[PDB]
């Protein structure tokens, strides 16, 4: 708590575009460079003055207090670190940013296990979503804005940093489906079959990672869903369909399963942070991701049948706005 | 404007559940036959006190006028009509009742002619939103209620007065379907197949009147944005996809087209009253009615894709609250 994180804790972001970074991924690294030097430390200062808000109970918890103080320790690395000059300033920088990269990289896996210990103290759930909401999707920008500096060095086809230029939401849906029934197959022996359907040959400027996300989390419940509503017929399960429908405005993505529903009772609980019926972060990051991201995450049960989810993500197209909880 | 109308305007409703209609359906006409003499006025009186706040250059329409005028003649009639005693003053009310019953029958129709001629006077979509879903809600109860008690007086198999003790959802959609398929079959020369899947054998206690308006409202949606969006190839549509889920709290029903789907820019002017893209009650007047019956009418839609209608009503188990809204 130093008088240095208090300077910049109130200081409001200065946002950019993923279009602003398209057009400077056409001297670009320098000023780009710049940018996260003098911007990341204000991003990690709102993350400590989060952290300073909890209250005090809640922020006492050791567990808590620790991703406290590796913020303070980064705050702390990212200011004392000198300004970049020249284009080997611009390099050092970038291995400052790969070490902090992998020393926060369970610091959901912490924040998850020291508000499990705060549970008893808790009362508000409602506040619980509006820390978590505001912590994951602040550090997705983060991380986003990192990585992307660290992807600009290199010349990866069809990547402009970490903007795929056609991504194809076929694909990627593909690539997790793969990843999903392998996990599912080990645990019940088999797995639903995934259909897609609806716009498969779309192709735009998109940013795959908060689908890498989204999209493993989403698939693991609808096959879950259906695998645990079919223990009595387990060789022979209906199939998740996912429809993808592309516009001038947004991508929607469903994901229907006949996995049973989310029943009543459990309908308003699904989206708290660490609601379970078997983790309890999937639903509400997803939904918190998607919201940053401009678009949603809703849901629709069919109670003795199975579920619709609809997750909308704004495109790349020069309307867009900032990146925001 | 009489002192009449005034005394019971305030009233509260005493409301009587189907379960409570129910156990009486198995001495009980007569309870029933006063239930209605007593409660009727008290309902004609919250509409006509529902015309008298109108702001005062919509009440003034004299199609509105001769609505509310109408309604004043209705309960003049409801109170000049001596009191129930014998078995033969029950059955002359029922008579009283079947020629109101007719009186009112275009009362939806002028009420939207008077809306219409009057919307250079509204600025407030909200205003005309509460008035008219109430409305139209509490005329769909009046209505319900002098139904069942005309019925009760027959002995028709399945049926309570009009509650229906074994519906079949599938049956009650598929009537519809046929219904819409000839209306839309006349207009492009072509109609969407409908599939119904789901718990396609459920069958339990239900109030048909309602999903009567609901259904073809909501077929003919479905219809005409399937034929709108496939005129280049109208003998090749897709088809609209309906899925029942039932369960001991709601019955679920899904209507699932691929009719492109409802624009970004419509989407928040689609359940107003009016709006239309082609009448434009349809949508609002639905999600009225199920609303009053314990559920609600929800859409998704993905844009250049099609669209999901859930439709949810409660059951009657002896569990279900009043209708209102
Ligand atoms: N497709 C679905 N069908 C049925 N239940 C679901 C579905 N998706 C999520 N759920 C329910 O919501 C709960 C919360 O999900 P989530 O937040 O992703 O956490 P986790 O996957 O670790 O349980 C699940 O435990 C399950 O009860
Ligand atoms: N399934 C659907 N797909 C696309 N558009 C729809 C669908 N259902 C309704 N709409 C849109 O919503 C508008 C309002 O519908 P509605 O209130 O039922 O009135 P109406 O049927 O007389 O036009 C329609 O004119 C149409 O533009
Ligand atoms: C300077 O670059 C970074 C990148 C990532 C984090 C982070 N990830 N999770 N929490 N903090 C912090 C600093
Ligand atoms: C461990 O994570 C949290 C986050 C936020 C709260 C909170 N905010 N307001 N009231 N309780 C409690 C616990
Ligand atoms: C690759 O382009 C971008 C643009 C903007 C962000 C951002 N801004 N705020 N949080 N994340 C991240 C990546
Ligand atoms: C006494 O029975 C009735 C039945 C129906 C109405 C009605 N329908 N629409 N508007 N008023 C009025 C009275
Ligand atoms: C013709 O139908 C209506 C109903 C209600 C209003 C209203 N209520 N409040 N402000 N305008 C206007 C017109
Ligand atoms: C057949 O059983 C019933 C029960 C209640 C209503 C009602 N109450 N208020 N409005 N409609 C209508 C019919
Ligand atoms: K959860
Ligand atoms: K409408
Ligand atoms: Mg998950
Ligand atoms: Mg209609």
């Amino acid at each position: 708590n130093q008088s240095a994180i208090d300077v910049v804790a109130e200081k409001p972001s200065v946002r950019l575009t993923p279009t602003m970074m398209l057009y400077s991924g056409r001297s670009h690294l320098l000023k780009s460079g710049r940018y996260l030097q003098q911007e990341l430390p204000v991003r990690i200062a709102h993350r400590i003055k989060g952290f300073r808000s909890l209250p005090f109970i809640i922020g006492c918890n050791p567990t808590i207090l620790h991703v406290h103080e590796l913020y303070i320790r980064a705050f702390q690395k990212l200011t004392d670190f000198p300004p970049i000059k020249d284009q080997a300033d611009e390099a050092q920088y970038c291995q400052l940013v790969r070490q902090l990269l992998d020393d926060h990289k369970d610091v959901v896996t912490l924040l998850a296990e020291g508000l499990r210990e705060s549970r008893k103290h808790i009362e508000d759930e409602k506040l619980v979503r509006y820390f978590l909401d505001k912590t994951l999707t602040s550090r997705l920008g983060i991380r986003m804005l990192a990585t992307h500096h660290l992807a600009l060095h290199e010349d990866k086809p069809d990547f402009v940093g970490i903007i795929c230029t056609r991504l194809s939401p076929k694909k990627i849906i593909e690539k997790w489906v793969d990843f999903a029934r392998r996990l599912c197959e080990h645990k019940y022996g088999n797995a639903p079959r995934v259909r897609i359907n609806g716009h498969v040959a779309a192709r735009f400027p998109f940013i795959p990672m908060p689908l890498d996300y989204i999209l493993p989390e989403l698939l693991k419940n609808a096959m879950r869903a259906t695998m645990e509503s079919h223990l009595d017929t387990p060789y022979n399960v209906p199939d998740v369909v996912i429809t993808i429908a592309n516009n001038d405005v947004d991508l929607i993505i469903r994901i229907s399963d006949r996995g049973g529903g989310i029943a009543h009772k459990d309908l308003d609980r699904v989206m708290d942070y660490h609601f379970t019926t078997a983790f309890g972060f999937g639903l509400p990051t997803s939904r918190a991701y998607a919201e940053y991201l401009g678009g949603s995450l809703q849901l629709q049960s069919l109670q003795g049948i199975g579920t619709d989810v609809y997750l909308r993500l704004r495109h790349i197209d020069g309307r867009e706005e900032s990146f925001r909880i």
